[PDB]
Order: C-alpha cells, then sequence, then structure tokens
C-alpha cells in the first residue's frame, strides 16, 4: 500500500516564494512582536491551469492553525533590468512576495497582480478582509508602511512613457538596432536609464503625494545580511584580497574604536548570513560547508570572543530566516521535504516543524535517496544525489536519467522544475540529481565574473570538466551494479541545456536526451539575441563573432554536427524560445536523426502554467520509457505520439 509520487502529485506540491529561493530570499515576515509569521503559499492546479496564491499568517508558538488572510492573484513575474534593457522579457520565475506588517501588527501590505497590473493590497491578519489599496499606471514594485495609515510605494512610470514613445516611433518604422531582442518579440525594448519614483498614499484621505528624500532613503536602503552589531562590536566579513571575487571571506570584529580583528577558525569563512543578538551576548551565522559545500550549518558565537561553535547542520537549504528571541523562523527544504516553515532553537540545535503546506510526504511510497561524493580529475569536490525506485533490489541494473539542479533542497524538477525527479524514480528509473561542481577558473584570481566566464569558456574547459564529472558519476554507479551504462538519459534547462548539447556532441555516454531550449550555436547566441546582447556576450567567452563551423561552435552546434548526432533528442520549448531551435532542428530532420520539437504557448525560459508543466513531466517520462526501457503506455490519447516516435526509431536503419 501507500500511494506513489506521480506527476499529478508532484505538480501539485505547494511552495513558498520564488522557485530558486536561497538563504537571503525574503519569503517570510515576522510581525513586529514576533508572535506571527506571514508568507505566501502557491499551489498549482493542472486542470484549471492556474496557480492559487494565498497569503498566510501562522502564530510562531504553533498553538493556532494558520489563517488565509487573502486568496487569489495571478502569477507575478519576477523582473529585473539586465542588458541595459529596462525590463527584460520575464525569465518565468514568480516574484517572492514579502508581506509587510503594519506597526500595529494589524494589517499586511503586499504586492498582488490582477488583470495584468500589480497593485498593493491590505489584509486583516485575522478579521478577514481583501481589498486592493494602491493602483497606478505602472506596476507597484515595492511598498512599506510609514505608519498605520500611510504607505510609500515605488514604480517606474517613465517605463510606461517610453513604451508610448516606441509606439509613436513605429508610425515611421523602427531602426533595427541595440533596442531589439528578436527571440522574444518584434518591438524595440525600453533602454536604461529609467528612473524609480516614490509616492505615498494616505489611507484616510486617498491622497497621493511625493515621498520626501528621507522617506525614499528608508525604502531604498536594504538590510545587510553580512553585517551585524552586538553592543559596540560591529561584525562584518572581508577578504585579505578584496578584489579577488573568488577569495574566501572571513568574519571580522570591529571592537569599538579599535582595529578590525579577523577570526581564525575555519568555521568563520564564507558566511552567507549573520544575526546579532544583544540579549544573549551572541552572534549567529549561517554558511555552507562540508564536501563540495553540500550542507547548511548554523553557528553560535559568544560575542566577546571569536570562537564559533556549530549548533545545527544538515543537507538542504534554509531560506529567509528571521530571529524571534532565542528562535530562528525559517523556510526549510530537503531532498524528500518540500519547502516548509520551521523553527531552529538558537541554543540547542533543535529544528522543529512550524508550517507544512503539503502532507507529510512520508505517507507516500518514497524513492530511496543516497548522496554521492567524489573528487573529479581536476581535484574538485563533487556531490550529487542518487534516487532509486521505491521497491528497488540491488542486483537489478536500471536505466538512468540525469536531472540537473543549480540550487539545493527538495527533489522536485531540477533547475526549471522541468524534469520530474521523484515521478521518474516511481516509473523505475535510477535518477541522478546532478550538482555541477566549481570550475577550475573559480579557484584562480579574477577581479570580474565576466573575465572568469571567459576563461571557463576557453576551449570549453569548464564544459569538459562538467562532462568528465558526469562520466565519473555514471562510472561510479556502474561499478555498483546499479545502472545499465547503455541506457543513460540526460536532461537540462538553462546551463543544464548547454551541457546537454555539449554532452551529446562530445561523448557517446547518452542514449536519449531532453532539453527545454535549443541550440548552443551562433544562430541562437548572435542572430536571435540581437546586436546588443550579441556584442556583449563576447566578453564572457561566447564567440558570437565566429562562424558556426569554427572550432568554438563546432563543439555544440547541431547544424554542424547533425549527421553524427545519434542520441534521440526531445525539445520541450517555450514559444518565446523556439525560434532559436529551428535551424538545428531542421538540420537534424534533414539528416534523419530522431528529433521532436514541442512548442508551449505564452511561456518563458522557465515555464509557469501548471498544465504545461504537467504535460512536460509526462512527455519526458514517456520519452525515456520509450527509448531507455523500450516501453510504451497503451493509453489511446497517446497513440499518435507513439506512432511518431516509432517512425523516428525506424530512421535508424
Amino acid at each position: 500500500e501507500a500511494p506513489p509520487v506521480t506527476p499529478e502529485v508532484l505538480v501539485r506540491l505547494a511552495d513558498i516564494g520564488t522557485m530558486s529561493a536561497s538563504e537571503t530570499t525574503p519569503l517570510l515576515s515576522l510581525s513586529p512582536d514576533g508572535r506571527y509569521v506571514a508568507f505566501q503559499v502557491r499551489q498549482a492546479d493542472p486542470v484549471t491551469n492556474l496557480n492559487v496564491f494565498r497569503m498566510v499568517v501562522k502564530a510562531t508558538d504553533g498553538a493556532t492553525d494558520a489563517i488565509d488572510v487573502d486568496v487569489g492573484g495571478e502569477y507575478l513575474f519576477w523582473t529585473i533590468p539586465s542588458w541595459g534593457y529596462a525590463r527584460n522579457a520575464p525569465s518565468g520565475a514568480n516574484l517572492t512576495i514579502q508581506p509587510r506588517w503594519s506597526p500595529s501588527g494589524t494589517h499586511l501590505a503586499y504586492l498582488r497582480q490582477d488583470q495584468g497590473r500589480v497593485r498593493v493590497w491590505r489584509a486583516s491578519v485575522k478579521g478577514e478582509g481583501a481589498s486592493p489599496v494602491i493602483e497606478d499606471a505602472y506596476d507597484i514594485e515595492d511598498v512599506q508602511w510609514l505608519d498605520d495609515n500611510t504607505l510609500i510605494y515605488s514604480g517606474r512610470p517613465g517605463f510606461v512613457e517610453a513604451e508610448a514613445e516606441i509606439e509613436r516611433e513605429g508610425r515611421r518604422g523602427w531602426v533595427y538596432d541595440e533596442r531589439f531582442h528578436p527571440l522574444t518579440g518584434a518591438r524595440p525594448r525600453v533602454l536604461e536609464p529609467i528612473s524609480i519614483v516614490y509616492q505615498v498614499l494616505d489611507l484616510k484621505t486617498g491622497t497621493r503625494r511625493a515621498a520626501t528624500p528621507t522617506e525614499v532613503a528608508r525604502l531604498r536602503e536594504k538590510p545587510d545580511p553580512l553585517r551585524a552589531m552586538v553592543g559596540r562590536t560591529t561584525f562584518s566579513v572581508s577578504r585579505t584580497d578584496p578584489q579577488n571575487i573568488n577569495a574566501p571571506t572571513t568574519l571580522v570584529a570591529r571592537r569599538g574604536e579599535g582595529e578590525p580583528v579577523r577570526c581564525d577558525e575555519e568555521a568563520c569563512q564564507n558566511i552567507t548570513r549573520m544575526w546579532g543578538d544583544e540579549t544573549a551576548n551572541v552572534l549567529y551565522f549561517l554558511r555552507r560547508e562540508g564536501w563540495a559545500s553540500n550542507e547548511m550549518a548554523l553557528y553560535r558565537m559568544p560575542a566577546d570572543a571569536l570562537k564559533p561553535v556549530r549548533i545545527w547542520h544538515a543537507t538542504g537549504l534554509l531560506q529567509g530566516c528571521e530571529r524571534q528571541a532565542k528562535r530562528l523562523i525559517c523556510a526549510q527544504e530537503s531532498a524528500l521535504q518540500p519547502r516548509r516553515l520551521v523553527t531552529l532553537n538558537l541554543t540547542s540545535g533543535q529544528m522543529s516543524p512550524l508550517y507544512d503546506p503539503n502532507p507529510d510526504l512520508s505517507r507516500y511510497r518514497l524513492p530511496k535517496v543516497e548522496r554521492l561524493t567524489l573528487r573529479n580529475r581536476n581535484g574538485i569536490e563533487v556531490f550529487s544525489d542518487l534516487v532509486l525506485p521505491p521497491d528497488y533490489q540491488l542486483g537489478t541494473r536500471l536505466p538512468l536519467v540525469i536531472v540537473q539542479y543549480s540550487s539545493r533542497g527538495f527533489l522536485r524538477g531540477g533547475t526549471g522544475d522541468e524534469n520530474p525527479i521523484l515521478p521518474l524514480a516511481t516509473a523505475g528509473f535510477a535518477v541522478l540529481s546532478f550538482h555541477s561542481p566549481r570550475s577550475e577558473a573559480s579557484y584562480q584570481r579574477f577581479t570580474s565574473p565576466i573575465a572568469q566566464s571567459k576563461a571557463e569558456y576557453s576551449n570549453w574547459r569548464n564544459r569538459w570538466n562538467i562532462l568528465h564529472t558526469l562520466e565519473d558519476l555514471i562510472d561510479d554507479l556502474d561499478r555498483r551494479g546499479v545502472i545499465d551504462p547503455a541506457r543513460v538519459g540526460l536532461t537540462g534547462l538553462s546551463d543544464g541545456a548547454t551541457t546537454v548539447h555539449f554532452g551529446l556532441i562530445n561523448s557517446h555516454r547518452f542514449a536519449a536526451a531532453v532539453t527545454s531550449s535549443c541550440c548552443t550555436d551562433s544562430f541562437t547566441a548572435s542572430v536571435m539575441n540581437g546586436p546588443r546582447i550579441s556584442g556583449a556576450l563576447k566578453a564572457y567567452g561566447i564567440e558570437t563573432d565566429q562562424a558556426d563551423d569554427g572550432p568554438f561552435w563546432a563543439a555544440t552546434s547541431f547544424v554542424v554536427n547533425a549527421s553524427r548526432l545519434d542520441t534521440p533528442l526531445l525539445i520541450q520549448s517555450a514559444d518565446e524560445e523556439y525560434l532559436g531551435a529551428l535551424p538545428g532542428f531542421t538540420a537534424l530532420q534533414q539528416a534523419r536523426k530522431p528529433v521532436e520539437l514541442i512548442i508551449y504557448p505564452n511561456e518563458h525560459h522557465v515555464k509557469w502554467q501548471p498544465a504545461h508543466r504537467l504535460a512536460v513531466y509526462n512527455r519526458t517520462i514517456d520519452w525515456f520509457r520509450f527509448w531507455l526501457m523500450d516501453q510504451s503506455d497503451p493509453a489511446p490519447d497517446k497513440a499518435a505520439q507513439y506512432d511518431r516516435w516509432r517512425a523516428l526509431r525506424a530512421l535508424r536503419q
């Protein structure tokens, strides 16, 4: 008994904050008096094809049930300026919603989207009440309480004027130039600089005014998680070579007026977040440690010395932690534990559940998880997780699917929540959840990440190191008699997608592949990016001025390598990215290789519509079952699909 984890289960697991939340992601808020925590829960429904967002308030003593103080809103895309463009096309990730408590602890203020416009809403924390509150010609980008009746908010109306100006310029046609990014649309994009504007709303009158410079500086300033004060000691973090972006940082203590003192313990290196507590005479800090930085660890350090002692450590992630007296309230995530709310006892180590918006996942028949560790041929430590089917007996050689994850925590879908780790194991695959190790270049001295990127791309050195690491991991599971090395699938999104294309060209390790985007070639990196991004990628080592048949692009281009590429490839692409795939896809078809391209409408680099996500999950499982198990699902609504694939398999004669 006990039900299995299926794609239908997976896509419905609720989540908190942006998909790729890490230690400083502000996904939760403590009330001023620390008795309540506020956080948004997101739950995807593949049947309605909508996400259900709720604003939640739970009491930190865990005595009362949580309360939905708001329900509803559309998926709000997280957006940043990025290439000198003011607002790029959405990556597809949801904005983390940070609820803002009123000074009284009475209301929350938070951004919410309806009818494609982002507003400020206010909510009774219990006495329940919906109601939008601030609305403008532009989306509200941020909001704070100045007092219990006054709100300050930010946004960019000059962005909306610039769009209106682009519309006017079109009457005579636009010059194709720096403003264009063809892959994502046929209109000029707004260029930076676009100013941010701060206004304040009186909730008693309904009046807006400008914000005073003092009020601006209170909204525009953000707390530093790598600085803390305890009495007269200022704690901070620094390097002995401050311009080397890869030099490790050390905790530093500035005692009153005196010179900064550096901490000597190895535990003091590479802190990611610190908290000062003046009641206890203590600094607390968070960091990553262990083999290949695979674990989280929390340290407690009596503030009058520099001798931190570890009080908690685990695999997984802790996110958005805030201190209430002797407690840290955190979001926490782990291989078999989706993101939940938790309490950490700041004197003992003890972690305790606070809020889990999903059932206990242990009520399902869960795959078995094991962490793999090795050192690769460059001498660099590597970790990854091996996921095995629930009823697995050592002695059965399994087909293997490789899912790439650029973050940590719950075994969900890898980097874009795109490849269903636990459902695949339920279907009988071994699954490698692969965490690419540090590059060689990252141990050397660089003053700029752009120059580091360039050295990583030189002769695809880091790509080779990534591929060799994958091969080391496969070999390890082959020695254990766990996998069949002739039945290894590879999947990937974002950086994982480039590793897929490189891996299919430069080895024979893979018998099938899935990717969410195509084509590491000059067409995609140069033509479809438009001349601005194309010109700028050059400094990162992307040779956008070189031809596809040159030494750089020959390592990855499917146009150039079409006739040697015998790994079956499925491309499940957002419509916003499919243009880049057409030449490579056409070359593979022309060459009679087994390719298939799927196009999802109104999608982004990361996919956001639950029905799309569920169909990706299912097609990818069907794909690998077919190529790596020679199995098909007899379901009638799949009959056209398996005729398509049987014909692709017949091309191999």
